[PDB]
RNA sequence: GGCGCGCGCC
RNA sequence: GGCGCGCGCC
């Protein structure tokens, strides 16, 4: 999973664990110096999308 | 909403409602795959996915696509 | 939500 | 023990 993978990355890198804001659906994810917001039809999807976005901005 | 669109088609056409059946269940507990068969009127299609819900949606979409054909 | 069956990282 | 994720059933 993107969330699981994001976590493992942080733990691996020695970064403080990812932080997700309370779902509002949009959820903002922050890890290291990254900040990405995800949207979706459910809170679960928003979180997943925020994670995927962060990993993507990480690869670039 | 494929499942819903297919049901409406059937009702509008005067067909008995679509019937969905689990044709196959496989894979390890954490990565299962399901296959569902969708039968309506004279059509029969199969759909697969990570969950029974998803497989059902796929089976319905395929049947509608076969219907337009 | 409960029950159950699993997996990843630490 | 902790964090996370997946599926079924109710």
């Amino acid at each position: 999973m993107p969330v699981g993978s994001l976590q493992e990355l942080a733990v691996q890198k020695g970064w403080r664990l990812p932080e997700y804001t309370v779902a509002q659906f949009t959820i903002t994810c922050r890890v290291e110096t990254f900040v990405e917001t995800g949207s979706g039809t459910s809170k679960q999807v928003a979180k997943r999308v925020a994670a995927e976005k962060l990993l993507t901005k990480f690869k670039t």
